[PDB]
């Protein structure tokens, strides 16, 4: 896509408001691991 580079667009499977926040949630599991397990 054109302008894909705001902060690399800030991009993360097209993170939304309601992705963000799950997100969060998930990065609270993996701050201190980064395991996909």
């Amino acid at each position: 896509s054109v302008s894909e580079i705001q902060l690399m667009h800030n991009l993360g499977k097209h993170l939304n408001s309601m992705e963000r926040v799950e997100w969060l949630r998930k990065k609270l599991q993996d701050v201190h691991n980064f395991v996909a397990l």
